[PDB]
């Protein structure tokens, strides 16, 4: 049964990524399929890129922005369904930001933003394309064509972290020559991380794939491949709302607990997860998105001791809870949820009580746990036959709540 | 059964308020109960009043902030447990804004910049006061205490919208002398809405507003068949604390919000939204996100928001769907819809939805939805009072979480 | 809380009761409340007393099913609100068992024989009556004839259980004259049970609460009579017997709820609805054999036990009994243990913990099979963590009970 | 495709009884219980001295199964005890005829089902733990099996079906199915073969697949070009399928109605399971929950058989669906209650409008089933809505799953 590659060990290290959702869509603010789903006039809508100037677009923002939220690498929009480049085709297209009034090759600005803050850049590149002809009227010239742009990325910006290939919607049964693809890949990055949303076809879709998607509901340690074979990371996406690009009158936000919850779920089944937000049209983080990377950067400040190098393990929560462990070389973690907050006497607040929280699967004595976001120490028994703990999970101050809250556990 | 009172009545008409809870618990940012459940001691807590500058309270960009979400009125606190007045208690107390460095009287800043916004300024009060002795030592000099600084309150700003009392923690068996507290009110106010915590009977007959939970399923309670009329009101704060609390990452969506707003309407109440200034009195970028979101759903309800009303038609098992009645037109409030995709792309919404009220007996011209304009099919039963209407799901790209159609009736 | 008076204390002991439903509406099928709720022409309704054989009713039959299922008393509608009386009274009326072809007191035949069976026999009254005139013509009258018709039970078959009192919300306004009737009780059957569906009336015992109160229940204000509390369960959706009500609640929900009953500190009322004649249908037979092998198993417990400040953990609904000599936990949403490749969810170590318990545990063990059971205490906070082992392959207690033995 | 005539006649049985009766039926444990209580091989097998059958009776397992309305019964003929119902001629002596009943329980059977107009089907394990063949020469466990099967196909005349249990065991190993199936269509060509581990069928030959008995959606019939396949869940009335005295967690009888819909929701048949006593009786307890559904299969008989799945969806928050016949549609409404007067409310009197999308044709009249009482409803035609009235139950009265048949104009 195989184990990651160095490359694949060093993304599931990553842990939490940045993604970044911004095109010519943005400046319509209504979802980054509204070409396609509101039958707009393709002239019509093409024109937006006259008025792209990206005049809001700083790369060493976001990057600075992803460092503070605790992301490892940056998934940006290279080229969405509509077919847009944001980087220099370099004479395959026109339809490019340095045909556009912001004249700048705003994926060299992106990747130099990462490296700066030690980020991984990824690439996120569309396979379905509404901009070229070719897509219908000439599928085996569009493959060069997408090869091509490919090529262009991984030729032209230095070793990148790796490419995130969307086929939603894609032809099905078609031919993609994805192992010419791939291969060509390999031979300019040989180091990049190839991540897949349709890498799995029963079977991954080729074996050049590194990472494929999941849906963030999936309950289980996710699927690595076959027991011989590659083994093959899982990543999951969670966008703030119910679009992916900015959607002003889009109101149904999650809670920022449960992007939380999602972070920390992730790390539970194995995967990593991507955090979505959606650029306005010149390029800014919307106000909106700050509010959710504020508070997801405390989180991920305070499980920096896990979130990154923390790995699924076989010890069970007990029945009614969804508290799960997190293992690193030196540590355990427990991650207890639905805690309350504490009050004082007659103010009853919820969390009060003392609350038996049970694992199994720990066999080895323990010499202190405590909580990482106030270092309180929590008392414990074992029972090292059956491979039990149970500690007192503690509620939360008063003025505190962290959602998922973590105990490390120290061993004798 | 008695209808509100003509000032009542413009109280449920306000729809939505902000809450807002300042005080100088604000600069520690664990909550506004930290000086009791930390178990402060009270000399060190009460030297917060040496950098209560105020430096970045600005009652026009609040008040504008209001206006912008759609509330009508603005709760501010006044005088939270902590016993620190934010006004110019004019010798009652060293403990008070004209003693800190702010050196400004910031109520009076706050009720000139309701004004000019044309928003009610509503004043919270808590009564169970941890700064002053008399309260726990002389319990009718406290009486006293308390009512001079309602006094003030009602004396020195010109006509107020209204008064919030909060008597959590409250001793429940000592004699207030509602009468004369409330009374006295009155006479300088007439016209306040006074608001009580812990308003079986009301405890005092010149209570106009009785604050209720948020998650009550039923139309509230409006007071006895031959009592006076009063209202309800329901509060909602975007994390588990009232005042700033930094580390407090347990928000509820902006959906729930949403969703909260309607519920209030539904059930026959105002609601408060609650946003914690931080310690200098800024509105934190957090609850500025709130309010941009809550505030395109405000506009887009503006027809409904404020004179709807809660109205004898259910709607069918399964939803969660209801009906509010203005003098000109009922309004459908339909929940759980999706974003529709096109063709191949499904996101959800694409297929009929069917969703049915009984109550309605007349017969109906049009329906159209509030954001968009869209006219929705319909059929009717009228002897049974049946409507069912065609719920089309959100144009991609928007999402409004409780989607409201207006009925045209012939 | 006072103490309870001894036949206060007597009832709590009781644990499970089972109701009986029989009247004329049992002929129809179709509920209890059919007569009302159906508009019937009172008069051709009222022609049931003509074939009200009661050919199939046996007492002893009765009182050894109650006996079989571990109930230690019950309940018989002695007159439902159809107003018709199952029992003699000697001129009051004439719509009684003696006017009609069975002409047997029945209560006569109840009483001898739960007495025989050592079950306490108590009589069903409903207030709100649609047989007498005098209900809405004249209710000072009616009144008196209530009384009279409990006088006739209270001086006619010896010493009773208790009084099951229904319909009073039918008015809630009236004067019901509660003093007067149930300090008649008093004086006839001073030890008497007064069960009524503050507190209505001092002489009440026992009042009933929803099947679904969360909590322990109310026992009265401190400085007053401690009055008992009780629940009450039916199979279906009726409480008499109704052929085509097909939505009967599950076996393990009927279980649930007898522990829970005892769980919130109150008795509870198993319903079963006879046939026209008398006969317990043969679904009602399925319940009480499926609940007397739970009530066999649970017996430790079942009378003695007590609700105790002791809470389970996040997550579970498992929940402690105190009697003199053991706590009992009462362990819920356990899985039967399969083997090796076969995995059926009982198998891993399953802590369930409880806060409450600071003394030393020697032992704790299944009732159901006496198996030893591992555990941690941390007696500063008051912990208790089992592994609750699933269900032997081939049994499911729905609710399984560890008794714990102290040091 | 369509379905072949037999599995056509299959999909309208709609509902059977299976039955397990063996050895570990004496223990009353269930009937796992010899593998999962960890028996000595030699003590358990003595059970077959006091197999007796002396209360088996096949004529009443053939009258309780028309009584709930079942059209077939599955027998257990040799469960992974692996003791044999039937008469092995010479193939093992692990065998009824060598218990003291000494009659070929299997011919009883198929006697009591013909008389009934029922299919007779047989349970085979063919995951087995009596023979050593299973572990020790898995090839000859084969040809074992498959003459186990062929007296099955040989001694009996025409049967209903074959309901195969197991190859879920060996999940990597070749069962030989086509040589196994294929005797079995040569002996009874008309023969349902069902199977427990049936994207893709295991074999050509099998005519239906077991499903969950949870599952959410219309079933999978088989891949677009080839043999139509059929489905069936299985429902047992505790925990357990043989009988398990001290097994208390019994499903309520409402459940036992709403699976049953449920399963002619998604286009399968359901089993639902007894478990015989030690000496072949049904217990009371199976007999309470046969009475009950059977009331309400009476009710239903107009669509349980020749009902099938639809394209008419429900509307929002509903569990009701919709069954077509040739000549109506049917509405299946969930979660009514009962309809109180006046001043006494049980929940069912006010109007109650329940939607469905999808029927397009003008609709003369609707009517209760239990009751015949006529439903008030309007349409979109264009938009093909139906809203009907659905009345709460008559005081006295609840069948759970509610059918209202469509007359169409």
């Amino acid at each position: 049964m195989t184990e990651p590659l160095p490359r694949i060990q060093h993304y599931e290290d990553l842990g939490l990524g940045l993604f970044i959702h911004w095109g010519l869509y943005s400046q319509m603010a209504v979802g980054e399929w509204t070409e396609l789903i509101h039958h707009r006039n393709q002239h019509d809508y093409e024109q937006l890129i006259k008025t792209f100037t990206a005049a809001q677009f700083d790369a060493k923002k976001i990057a600075h922005a992803a460092k503070a939220v605790g992301a490892k690498y940056i998934v940006l929009t290279t080229k969405h369904h509509e077919g847009f480049f944001l980087y220099d085709t370099k004479g395959l297209s026109d339809f490019d930001v340095m045909h556009a009034p912001a004249r700048r090759d705003l994926i060299a600005e992106f990747v130099a933003a990462c490296r700066e803050e030690d980020l991984l850049p990824f690439f996120y590149m569309a396979t379905y394309d509404w901009h070229t002809p070719l897509y219908d009227d000439d599928f085996p010239a569009y493959l060069t064509y997408l090869q091509k742009s490919v090529e262009v990325l991984c030729r032209n910006y230095g070793p990148v972290g790796g490419f995130w290939f969307d086929g939603n919607w894609n032809k099905k049964d078609a031919d993609w020559h994805l192992p010419e693809l791939y291969g060509m890949i390999r031979h300019y990055q040989p180091n990049a991380i190839i991540v897949s949303n349709t890498g799995l076809k029963n079977q991954v879709s080729d074996p050049e794939i590194d990472v494929v998607t999941y849906e963030r509901r999936t309950p289980d340690e996710i699927y690595h491949g076959a027991p011989n074979e590659k083994y093959v990371a899982g990543e999951i996406s969670i966008t703030l709302n119910q679009h992916w690009g900015i959607a002003a009158n889009d109101l149904n936000y999650k809670s920022p607990a449960e992007m939380i919850e999602t972070v920390a779920h992730a790390r539970h089944i194995g995967a990593n997860i991507l955090v979505n937000i959606g650029l306005t049209g010149t390029g800014a983080i919307p106000a909106a998105a700050q509010t959710y990377m504020h508070l997801l950067g405390r989180w991920t400040a305070m499980a920096a001791p896990v979130l990154y190098k923390g790995r699924p393990v076989p010890v069970t929560s007990a029945h009614g809870t969804r508290d799960f462990v997190l293992h690193t070389s030196k540590h355990d973690f427990l991650c207890i949820l639905d805690l309350q907050v504490v009050g004082k006497d007659n103010v009853v607040l919820g969390g009060e009580g003392v609350n038996p929280r049970s694992f199994v699967g720990i066999g080895q004595p323990i010499q202190r746990i405590h909580w990482l976001d106030n270092d309180e120490v929590l008392s414990f028994t074992q029972d090292l036959d059956k491979k039990v703990l149970t500690v007192d999970a503690t509620g939360y101050p008063y003025g505190s709540d962290w959602v998922v809250r973590i105990a490390q556990i120290d061993y004798e």
